[PDB]
């Protein structure tokens, strides 16, 4: 989020910031009394598939990590649909939501 160019990086940024926001706003950040991060972003419009990364500190509690993630899982199609609509687009690529917490690395 800081690449104002004509390359595929610029758009990737604007989108990363837009998704990062809706990913930190539309998401349950305040509900998890924790701040999430986006140490990964992938947008493939060549067909209709994307892959976004989100790291949380839910690891702190396996209960909040399991349940929490469960909430992020159910709100999956919600974030994806909320995005497409939020950005009124069409590509509506399979932008999956990868949750990389500290419960799968311990350093997230």
């Amino acid at each position: 989020m800081a690449k104002e160019f004509g390359r595929p990086q610029r758009v990737a940024q604007e989108m990363q910031k837009e998704i990062a926001l809706i990913l930190q706003r539309e998401i349950k950040d305040p509900r998890l009394g924790m701040m999430t991060t986006v140490s990964g972003v992938e947008m493939s419009r060549d067909l209709a598939y994307a892959k976004v990364y989100v790291t949380f500190l839910n690891d702190k509690d396996e209960d909040a990590v399991k349940a929490g993630i469960k909430a992020l899982q159910e709100a999956s199609g919600f974030i994806r649909s909320l995005l497409g609509k939020a950005m009124r687009l069409r590509i509506v690529p399979e932008l999956t939501f990868f949750y990389d917490n500290s419960l799968v690395e311990g350093m997230r």
